[PDB]
Formats: C-alpha cells, structure tokens, sequence
C-alpha cells in the first residue's frame, strides 16, 4: 500500500518481535540448558516476570491514553531494548549462577518491562494509527509474525554453532527500529473515568471472557512442548519437528492475517472472540483425544488460525464498544493485568493436575473451562451475536 | 599493508574513539546547559567518577594480563558500550534530576568502567598484539584521532538539531566493535609476583614521572578552556574557534603519530619521554606568557604534538625495560591509577590558587614542577639519554 505510515510500522513490528523471538520461545531452555537451571528453581524467574507485568501493564494503559498519539513512551521502551545483548549476556546470565538468583529475578523485570509488558502497549499504541490512517492493524501485525519466524529459524540453526550471535542481533534490530521510529511522522483524559469503568458490568463481562478463555489457553501452552515430544519414541525428534512446524506455522499467521481484518468488520468483532475462544477450545480439547504424533501436530497448528480472530478482533470489539480514547488501557488490563493475575492461580492448580490425575485428563478440565466461558460469552459480551450472521 | 589484525583493530580503534570523543571533551556543557545543573555540584560527578576508577584501573590491570591475548575482558567492555544509547538518554539523564546526586552518581561508575577505566584496557590490549602481528602500535592508535575527531565534528553540527542523535549513533559503533572483534584471532603470573613490582627501585622512578609530570599536564587541562575564550573579541564566537582547533589539531595529532613509532624505536623510548614532558612543559610555560590569542592557539595545539611522544613511548619504554608479563598492569598502576590518585590531590590546591593568585600566576608553579620532574626522570629513569642521542 503506498501510505508511508503502514511500510514504518509494518518494519518496527517485523523487528521488535524478531527481538522478542529470540526471548520468549526459548526462555525454558536457556535456562535448563545455557545457564544450567534447576526446574525447581525456574519457577522463581517467572514469579517475578508475571509480577511486575502487574504494576507495569495497568501503569503503561494510562500513558498511552494521557500521552496518546505521543512517541514519548516506546523511545523509553525501544531505549531498554537496546541493552537487550549485554542483558542476558554478561547481566542477567551470570547473575542468576554468581549471586542469589533474586538479584537476577527482580533484575529480570527490565524483560518484563520490555516484552511482557511492552509488547502489548506497542500493539495498543499502533491500533491508534491504523484509525487516523486508513490500513487495518492486521496487515500491520502480519510482518510481526514472519518477523518472529525469522528469530526462530536463525537461532536453530545457530544454536550448535555460536548461539550468542542471536542476541547481538536483537540489540541490532533496536537500532534500526529505533530509526524507524524518528521518520515516523503523525498527527485526553481524567482519572475519574477510570473509576467508573468499573462500575460499568460491560467492563467485567469481557474480564470474564479472558479469565476462562485466555487465560485458561494460555497456562495449556506452558507444558504442551514436553507433551508434544511424548508422542515420539525419540525425545529428540519431538523437540526437533516441534521447532520446525513453530516455523512454517508463523507463515500461516501472515497468511491469515492477510484477509482476517477483512472478514471481522462483517461478523462484528464480538463474533471474531467467540470464534477464537472456540479455535482455542477445540485445539485443547482434542489433546484430550489425541494418541499418535500425526494427532498432536495439527493441533499446534490450529493455534495459528485462532490468534489472528484474537488480537485483530479483540481491538475491534474495543473500540466498536468503549471510546478510542480509551481503547489503550483496558487492553493492557483485561487482556494482561487481569489475564496474567488469573495465570498466577491457573497455572498452579494445573500443576496440580497434570502430576496429580495426568497430561489428559487436565487437557479435558481446561478445555471443558475454555469451551464453558465460550458458550458463556455468547450471551454476556454485549455487541451483535454468532446467530446475527445465521440471519 | 596486508596485515590483517592491524586493518581490524586499526579500525577498532577508530570507532571506540568515535564513542569515546562524542562524550568525554563536551562532558560538561552537556551537564551546564543541557541538564541544567549548577557550576559547584559539577565536582560531585567527578568526584565519584574518579573514585570507582581508582578501585577499577587496578582490578582491570591484573585481569588484563591473567587473560593476555584472551578477549574476554574486551568483551565485556565493548557488551557494556552497548548499552550507551539508553544510558544518557533515558538513564544517566532523567535519573540524575530524579534523586539524590548520590543515588544517582553511582549510576556514573558504569561511566568509569567503561571509558576511563576502559580506553586504556584497549590500548593495553591492542599493544600485546602489535608483537604477535607485525605493526607499530602507534600507526593503529592514529584511527582514534580521526575517529575522536569525526564524532566531535558530528556533535556540534547536531546540537543545533538534535543533540540525543550522536548518542544512539555511538551505540550503533559498539556493536560494530563486537564485529571486528570476532574476526580477531590471537593466542602465566600470580598476584604474588605483583608485589614485587612495588619492591623494585626501578618501578618508583616511572610512578614519580607521572606524578610529577604526566598528573600535573593532566590538570592543566581542566579549566584550560575558561582561560582560552578570554583571548578573544566574543566568548561565544571564540568557542566555536576551539572548536576547530579540538577537531583539526587530531588530524595533524595523527599525522605526528603516523610516523612516531618509527622515530621511537631508535631513540629508545625514554628520551621520547623526556621529550613529551618537554612537549607538555613548553606549552604550559606559554600560557603564563601569552601575551597574545594568536599564542595561546598554538599551546592548544602543542599538545597535540605530545600526544604520540606519550601514547607510543609509554609502552615502547615500558616494554623495554620492564618484563612484557606486566605490560598492562604497570600501565594502569603506574599511570593511569596513581596519576588519577595524584590528580585528586592536585585538583583541591588548584583551586586554592586560582583564588589565590590567578591563572597566569598559578601556571608557572605547575611548569616548575613539571620541567623539575622531566629533569630528575633524566638521572632515575634507567635506559639511555638524550646524551647519547648526539653520537
Ligand atoms: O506476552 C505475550 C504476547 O503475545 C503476543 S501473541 C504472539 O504473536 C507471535 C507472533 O507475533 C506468535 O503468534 C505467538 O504464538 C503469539 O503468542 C500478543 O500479541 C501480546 O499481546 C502478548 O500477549
Ligand atoms: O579519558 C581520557 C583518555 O584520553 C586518551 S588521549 C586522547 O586521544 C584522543 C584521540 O584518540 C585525542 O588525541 C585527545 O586529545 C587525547 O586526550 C588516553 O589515551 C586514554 O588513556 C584516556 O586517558
């Protein structure tokens, strides 16, 4: 598309994500493997990055309404990107092993500033463009998942041979983000507003669909990689085909994310939730009835289709129902805060489940959680309904 | 020349020089005008600067040579630089006006890491190769000039623009570093064997030529620039007249250190000392009888002329009478570490003479005591003499 706005951003995404690709998929490795982590201890990095995503994600919904269409806050969050490389090089990986690994789990809340809790500002703030200008966010995002493919093949493939070289890369690609940022060219609030949108039901109707659906979703992906390699004789070719379908599979997401903007505009945008919620449900649910390896992978699969009728349709049952001007930060509350603050206890009671009555037999109660709070949103999420495109 | 190490670190030179020269000599009218902060709590900042760089230059001596042609150290310094963009910008920057100075200078030890405490690991590090690989380690050094030099020239021309610009360019250079450094191939003591050093009347002589000369030049320097502007029509417009002269006076700087390696080989190295200090001595003496602008222009530039006869006899005396196995420690305990340690004590009574009589009254009592030391390091010094120069 000719408008100069669409090739800026389509860029920064492509970059920041590739920046987080390597960071988010291979973090249990890097850490039992690299840096040699007890699993018993790995649990102890994560309190802390699903900690300060609580104080950061509710803190940064309000700069980027009171700031607005104001660069200021990504330049801060491009800013500690750049610090990415001697991050987990020669800060965060030595000082796990040297001092206690609490000087490194609160000194490991600058990824969750960056990452955790900035990706989803960034998003937020790119949303508020794609309505001045006359792109849709899909289009945008789409280069933010061949982006993150990208990180994902080179680090396989540089892994056996010098796997440092992945993150001197990331810290590259801050700067020629950082870049893109100044040749962006463009063009409020009062806190009393925030308040009332919790006295508002529509506000925890939607926290309701996150708590079952998302956030339920979202604890099943932690351990279904050890899972999917169980479906191998070879725990090595489980771990080796698991890589190479995460590739190919982000290629979908652009793929899909080419018409999915096209296609929620019609349907609503409610109706694109419902629809996620249920491509979430169906995958999890069928790891219930899944025995062989040819069962599990497309499964992984149907992860690809859902996130698109997610993220894209989410923003549009935001601002086709609360103001855009408050569109940045009940997505970086409902969609994190709350989200992530439901995961603390999801997450345990999982555990609970999976050394307690198996793999399976917890697949089963999740996805029953998933396909409950589905069905429920039907009625609860106000906006059109899935019998509205029956008509 | 086909050599390859010096083509690498030739250049490694000239950008970790571009880095260096975009903050050190504009250091602080980027804390006067830019932060806004005062002229009396200017001497907190390097009042602390110096103090981790005295607990640092001797740490980094040892580990200097415990890993000899090893990059490790020169990894870490170079990890470090990388996160220089987000340092000023958003770190060093907002934090110092956000708390207390003390809170907030010791985020200023980092800036002691890794330039003060850091450019002379380089250059100790750069000089052990320069016998593994045929070249002069003058005729390398030279590419700091030109790069001190390019960056300065970049500084000013952006501060009309936008000052934040040279910063993010310099974290551009630290990864570059990153890169010749992998291109670099190169391949015992004990603490014990150190303190000897101390025992040995030959190590005294060197510690006080720097004392005496090396700390009272390194002052000389401080308020050098108030005492510039006054010697013309405009204080403002003669800035920009210094300008030129910090800018051009490193292009002739490197010339001069073109062929100095040459020259210092034969003579020997300790009357390239001697002449250095004479260098130095000549150009302080002229500032109390600078009767004129065109003067004073000039003594600017003669320091450029003692660069070289420093920089490359240093370590061509150092190597030539003391064993090569303390290169770099010596190097950063006898110069770098007491002379900081010396000009902390020089600096108090400086002041307490200025105020006392003048800056053209106080500058001949330096130039006593530093031709006076130049003189006694003839008859301490071990090696030749400008006497045997003449047969
Ligand atoms: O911190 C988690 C964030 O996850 C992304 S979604 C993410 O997108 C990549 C490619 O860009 C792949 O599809 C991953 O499988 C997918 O999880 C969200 O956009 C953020 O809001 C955070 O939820
Ligand atoms: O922190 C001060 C450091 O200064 C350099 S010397 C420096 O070199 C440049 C070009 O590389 C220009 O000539 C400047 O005039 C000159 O001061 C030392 O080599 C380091 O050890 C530090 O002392």
């Amino acid at each position: 598309l000719k408008n100069t706005n669409f090739w800026m951003f389509g860029l920064f995404f492509f970059f920041y994500f590739f920046i987080m690709g390597a960071y988010f998929p291979f973090f249990p490795i890097w850490l039992h493997d690299i840096n040699h982590i007890s699993k018993s201890d790995t649990w102890i990095i994560f309190a802390a990055i699903s900690l300060f995503s609580l104080l950061f994600q509710p803190l940064f919904g309000l700069l980027s309404d009171k700031l607005g269409l104001r660069k200021y806050l990504l330049w801060i969050i491009t800013g500690m990107l750049v610090m990415f490389a001697p991050f987990f090089i020669f800060i965060f990986g030595p000082l796990l092993q040297y001092n206690i690994l609490v000087g490194s789990i609160v000194g490991g809340i600058y990824l969750g500033f960056c990452f955790n809790a900035g990706a989803p500002a960034v998003e937020a703030f790119i949303e508020k463009v794609s309505r001045r200008s006359n792109f849709e966010f899909g289009r945008a995002r789409m280069f933010g998942c061949v982006g993150w493919a990208l990180c994902a093949s080179i680090v396989g493939i540089m892994f056996t041979i010098n796997n440092q070289f992945v993150f001197w890369l990331g810290s590259g690609c801050a700067l020629i983000l950082a870049v893109l940022l100044f040749f962006a060219k463009t063009d409020a609030f009062s806190l009393k507003l925030a308040l009332e949108l919790f006295r508002q039901p529509k506000l925890w109707f939607l926290s309701l669909y996150v708590i079952g659906v998302s956030c339920t979703y979202d604890v099943f992906d932690q351990q279904f990689a050890n899972f999917f390699t169980s479906f191998f004789a070879t725990g090595e070719q489980g771990t080796r085909v698991f890589w190479y379908v995460t590739t190919m599979g982000e290629l979908l997401n652009a793929s899909i994310m080419f018409f999915a903007p096209l296609i929620i505009n019609r349907i609503g945008g409610k109706n694109a939730l419902l629809l996620a919620g249920t491509i979430m449900s169906v995958r999890i649910i069928g790891s219930s009835f899944a025995t062989s390896a040819l069962e599990v992978v497309i499964l992984k699969t149907l992860h690809m289709f859902e996130v698109p009728f997610l993220l894209v349709g989410c923003f549009k049952y935001i601002t086709s129902q609360f103001e855009v001007r408050f569109s940045a930060t009940i997505y970086l509350v409902c969609f994190c805060f709350f989200k992530q603050l439901a995961m603390i206890f999801m997450s345990v009671l999982a555990g609970n489940m999976y050394e307690s009555i198996g793999f399976q037999g917890a697949y089963l109660v999740l996805g029953l959680v998933a396909l409950g709070f589905t069905l429920i949103s039907v009625f609860t999420l106000s906006g059109p309904g899935p019998l509205s495109l029956l008509r």
